[PDB]
C-alpha cells in the first residue's frame, strides 16, 4: 500500500529524444520513424519571438540548416514542413528505437508524464495535469522546449504534449503533436494570460477514494448531498462543476470502498468549508487534483507496462 | 522555471528488471552482468514469513528451483548464494543492457528514484527520501518486492535500495544491494516499528532556497538566528538538528540567492512557530523535506544524463 504521484517508466521516450539546432537556437525533438518533431520557434532569434512571421522566417531555411543530433550521431534531414506550431523534419533513417505510438489531444483534467530534456538528453520525469485553463505547472528551464508529455497503455505510448512556452506568470504552455496549442496560447513573446485556475473536482474525489483505500478516513462525515447542492459550493471555491459523467467514472471506486459518490462529495464539501484543521490526507495538507480516477485504479491495482 | 519532485529517467533500470519465481512466490530481481539480485524471502511461504530460518529453507533449494524470466525469455541459473538478506543468482548470460553501475549505501536524508515493478515489469517511477528513522513512504503493492531505488550521475547508475517489507504502520523497509537493511528491520513478519519520524532540516532549507529562486518569498522575514537557538526550536518540532556541515552544503544556494543560511533558518523558525496561515510554498501547504541541496542545484540548473 501507500500512494505516490508516479510517472510512467520513461525508457521508451528516452530512445526518441534528439537535439535540434537551427542557427543559435538549440532545443529538443521527438524522433519517431523517419520524422523529427520539434517546436517551430527553433527558427527564431530572441528578437524574432517578439513578433515572428513563421512563414517568412521559414523561407530562408533549408534542410541543411537543421542540425539533428541523436546522441553522438548526425541525422541527414531530407525534407521539412510546418504543421501548425510544429516542424516535421524528414530524416533518412527511421529511429530503430521507435515504440508503438499514437498522437492524442487530451482533455482538460487528464494527466500525463513529462520527460524534461535539455540538448536532447533527459533530465528527469514527473506527472502533470493539463489544467482546466490549459496550462501546466511544470519544471522547464531554458533549452527544455520540445520535451514531451505522454501516457503508456501496455506497449503503446500516447504522446499528448510538446513544451513550447513559459508565460510571464511562470506557467507553461504547449501543443499536441499535430502542433495545435492547448488553450488560446500563441508562440510569440507577448502578454498572454491563463484564466482563472480551477480545481479538477473529479480528480480530488478520486484522490479521496485513494486515501480511504489507504487508511486515511478521518475526513469521512455523516452527511450526503445532491449534485446541484454540491456544485453551488464548488462554484464558490472555483472547483469545476461535477457532472453525471464524472459520477459514472467514479463508480468502480465507489463500489470498492462502499462509499456512494454523493457521500464523498459531502465529505469534500466540509473540507472546502472548514479546511483540514492542520491535518493531512495522504501526506498532503491540501486537496490534490493531479490524479485521475483511472490513475487511482491503475496504482491501487498495480498495472504494469 | 517552476520546481517539481522529479525522478531520474528510468530506461537504464528498466532494462535490468526481471521476474524471479521460487515455489508459489514471484517477485522482482535486478539483472546486472551475469547475476540476478532479489530478496531472499522469495524462498518463503506466507507461513514461513512468521519465523523463517533462511539457512534451513535455502538447503532445500537448488539452481533449477529459481525461475528467472527476462521479458519472455528464461534465464539458466548456474549458481546461487545468500548475501545478508539478498540472493545472488548466477545466470549463464550477461545482461546485454547492463549499464555502468555502482552499489551504494546511502545516508538518512538522501533521496533516490524508485522504479516500482510487478512480475518484473515496470509500473511507474517516483522520487523518495530515506527518512531519518530508515523507512521510506512509497507505493508498494503485493508483488512489488525487489523493486530498486537508485540515483544517476551521467551514465552511471548508483543502486541504493531494494524493497523487501511493508511494516504494520504502512511504511516501507528494504536493504542496500549487499542486502543489509537500512535501520534495525528484519525480513520476518513480526511487530517492528520505526522510531519517531523527524524532518530533514537541511532539505527543508534547500527547498526554501528553491522557492526563493522561483519567486516564492512571502516567507522571508527580518530576523536571523544562531545554530544553537534554531536547534532548540528544531528539537521541539522533531526536526533533525542542523550542523556546520549542513550549513556548508547549503553555501552555493546561499550565494546564488544572497540569503545567509542563518537568515533562512530564522524564516524556517517563524514558519514552524506560526504555520503557513493557509498559504503555500511551491504549491505545498507544508514544509517539503524530500529535496536535497544537490537535488535543488541539479533541477535549478537543468543537469542531464
Amino acid at each position: 500500500s501507500g500512494f505516490r504521484k508516479m510517472a510512467f517508466p520513461s525508457g521508451k521516450v528516452e530512445g526518441c529524444m534528439v537535439q535540434v539546432t537551427c542557427g543559435t537556437t538549440t532545443l529538443n525533438g521527438l524522433w519517431l520513424d523517419d520524422v523529427v518533431y520539434c517546436p517551430r520557434h527553433v527558427i527564431c532569434t530572441s528578437e524574432d519571438m517578439l513578433n515572428p512571421n513563421y512563414e517568412d522566417l521559414l523561407i530562408r531555411k533549408s534542410n541543411h540548416n537543421f542540425l539533428v543530433q541523436a546522441g553522438n550521431v548526425q541525422l541527414r534531414v531530407i525534407g521539412h514542413s510546418m504543421q501548425n506550431c510544429v516542424l516535421k523534419l524528414k530524416v533518412d533513417t527511421a529511429n530503430p528505437k521507435t515504440p508503438k505510438y499514437k498522437f492524442v489531444r487530451i482533455q482538460p483534467g487528464q494527466t500525463f508524464s513529462v520527460l524534461a530534456c535539455y540538448n536532447g538528453s533527459p533530465s528527469g520525469v514527473y506527472q502533470c495535469a493539463m489544467r482546466p485553463n490549459f496550462i501546466i505547472k511544470g519544471s522547464f528551464l531554458n533549452g527544455s522546449c520540445g520535451s514531451v508529455g505522454f501516457n503508456i497503455d501496455y506497449d503503446c505510448v500516447s504522446f499528448c504534449y510538446m513544451h513550447h512556452m513559459e508565460l510571464p506568470t511562470g506557467v507553461h504552455a504547449g501543443t499536441d503533436l499535430e502542433g495545435n496549442f492547448y488553450g488560446p496560447f500563441v508562440d510569440r513573446q507577448t502578454a498572454q494570460a491563463a484564466g482563472t485556475d480551477t480545481t479538477i473536482t473529479v480528480n480530488v474525489l478520486a484522490w479521496l477514494y485513494a486515501a480511504v483505500i489507504n487508511g486515511d478516513r478521518w475526513f469521512l462525515n455523516r452527511f450526503t448531498t445532491t449534485l446541484n447542492d454540491f456544485n453551488l459550493v464548488a462554484m464558490k471555491y472555483n472547483y469545476e462543476p461535477l457532472t453525471q459523467d464524472h459520477v459514472d467514472i467514479l463508480g468502480p471506486l465507489s463500489a470498492q470502498t462502499g462509499i456512494a459518490v454523493l457521500d464523498m462529495c459531502a465529505s469534500l464539501k466540509e473540507l472546502l468549508q472548514n479546511g483540514m484543521n492542520g491535518r493531512t490526507i495522504l501526506g498532503s495538507a491540501l486537496l490534490e487534483d493531479e490524479f485521475t480516477p483511472f490513475d487511482v485504479v491503475r496504482q491501487c491495482s498495480g498495472v504494469t507496462f
